[PDB]
């Protein structure tokens, strides 16, 4: 179930120019030892779906950005399976899971805390889609989706930020709500 595939990004392919150049915005003073594709039917088709309904709903919006998630290799096969996604005891309790975070630039996922160099000292940033919807910053304390509306408070935000009109990062809460699309190795 959700099996994948992983094809290299050459630096001739199509999209090579634009996703390294993305992550060189900020981390050009690393070096990129490879980028890979992560293909997984089940995930992207129900990423997609996610995507429908949401541009269904949110007008001019522009739900979807692309956003960067350093981790250590030993989670990368798990993203690339599982995406984001999340499962744990309590988790249908309530209309949420727990947070998955997002850095607007490169270099924030690229601190050793999140992208923990391997043994080899290699270092795995994703390049991720991530439905981020409309947002609002968020709680300090309650790492939830806020509501909306106190009239309605069970219509809830897609995702927070730390600062609404310049975020740094997003949180995103709910299932299939990003792609795991590239996956960037580098090196210090
Ligand atoms: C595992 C992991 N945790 C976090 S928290 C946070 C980021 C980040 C990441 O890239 N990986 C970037 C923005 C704030």
């Amino acid at each position: 179930q959700q099996n994948f595939c992983v094809v290299e990004l050459l630096p001739s392919d199509p999209e090579y120019n634009t996703v390294a150049s993305k992550f060189n915005q900020t981390c050009s003073h690393f070096r990129i030892e490879k980028i890979e594709r992560i293909q997984n039917p089940d995930l992207w088709n129900s990423y997609q779906a996610k995507k429908k309904t949401m541009d269904a709903k949110n007008g001019q919006t522009m739900n979807e950005k692309q956003l960067f998630h350093g981790t250590d290799a030993g989670s990368v096969p798990h993203v690339n399976r599982n995406g984001f996604n999340r499962s744990y005891a309590g988790k249908n309790a309530v209309a949420y899971g727990k947070g998955t975070y997002f850095a607007v630039n490169a270099n924030y996922s690229a601190n050793d805390t999140y992208s923990r160099p391997d043994a080899n000292g290699r270092k795995h940033v994703y390049y991720v889609r991530v439905l981020t919807g409309i947002y609002t910053h968020g709680n300090h304390s309650l790492i939830v989706p806020p509501s909306k509306n106190p009239q309605n408070p069970t219509d809830l935000y897609d995702t927070v930020t730390d600062n609404v009109h310049h975020p740094s990062l997003f949180v995103a809460f709910y299932d299939y709500q990003a792609y795991p699309e590239y996956l960037i190795t580098f090196r210090k």
